């Protein structure tokens, strides 16, 4: 994956989480809206980590573009939110937004993350 | 696995997802609090769930006990609480509570159940 503040070992487990094994799946309609690929990146989120590769879709189809996005993403709003910049933080941050990292709400993504073999206790 | 409401097929594929392929793999610590075994059940669960067995931790690595609380704690929930009675239901309740069906954090666990090989469309 792209490298930045988000280990390789973090990454793979959010990666395995969201597509299913880490694939590039395209986009599924969760909470009114698309999310895509191996991240499953919602199209505000791609914009706001600095619109990286051709676009959006194609974007969250790549491996290295879409880890790049989520390195960004965190660089971005990880930093300024004054999260925790461990896996659990940019966790957090990707399942719950900019300020992810602060809402409760955003522990059950944790939680899951942590079920994925190899993932437990994951930094 | 135990009879009820939630279809053999997705116990197993919930059985996969909580403990890494459906394995007695006793209590784990994520996010502050104690989950065992095959459902990877929490002890207020099992307390809900009609205390099955000879207590929360045997009865959670045992694959009948632990189906059985499973079941029971979808007769006592998902009906009270106006569920769709289906493994989305039934998944999303197992991960988030007796309203957990209807909790938009619960999508994630669904939509990760769903990825594991022979639970596309699961009913
Ligand atoms: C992987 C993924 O797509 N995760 C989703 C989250 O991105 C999403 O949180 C929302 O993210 C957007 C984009 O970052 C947030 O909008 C930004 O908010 C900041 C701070 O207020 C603002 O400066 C930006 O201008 C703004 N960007 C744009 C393009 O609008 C938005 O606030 C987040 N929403 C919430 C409620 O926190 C969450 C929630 O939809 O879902 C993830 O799947
Ligand atoms: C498999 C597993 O352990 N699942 C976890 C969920 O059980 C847990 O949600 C919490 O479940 C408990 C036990 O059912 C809920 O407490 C019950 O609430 C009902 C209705 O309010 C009440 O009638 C019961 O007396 C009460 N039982 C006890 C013993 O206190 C509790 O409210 C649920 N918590 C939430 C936030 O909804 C979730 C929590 O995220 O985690 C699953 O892993
Ligand atoms: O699957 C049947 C269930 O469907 C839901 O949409 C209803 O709200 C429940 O009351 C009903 O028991
Ligand atoms: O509503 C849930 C039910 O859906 C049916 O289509 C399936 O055949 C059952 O196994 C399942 O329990
Ligand atoms: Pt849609
Ligand atoms: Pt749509
Ligand atoms: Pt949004
Ligand atoms: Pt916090
Ligand atoms: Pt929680
Ligand atoms: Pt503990
Ligand atoms: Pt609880
Ligand atoms: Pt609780």
């Amino acid at each position: 994956f792209a490298p930045g503040m988000v280990s390789q070992k973090c990454l793979l487990c959010m990666c395995k989480l969201e597509s299913g094994g880490c694939k590039p799946i395209g986009c599924r309609m969760d909470v009114g809206s698309l999310s895509c690929g191996y991240f499953q990146i919602k199209q505000p989120y791609w914009i706001d980590c600095g619109k990286p590769g051709k676009d959006w879709k194609s974007c969250s189809n790549d491996i290295n573009c879409s880890s790049k996005c989520v390195q960004q993403y965190m660089k971005r709003y990880a930093t300024h939110y004054r999260c925790p910049l461990n896996c659990e933080g940019f966790a957090r941050e990707h399942n719950g937004g900019p300020n992810g990292c602060h809402s409760s709400r955003t522990l059950k993504y944790w939680e899951l993350l942590q079920k994925i073999p190899g993932c437990k206790g994951v930094k």
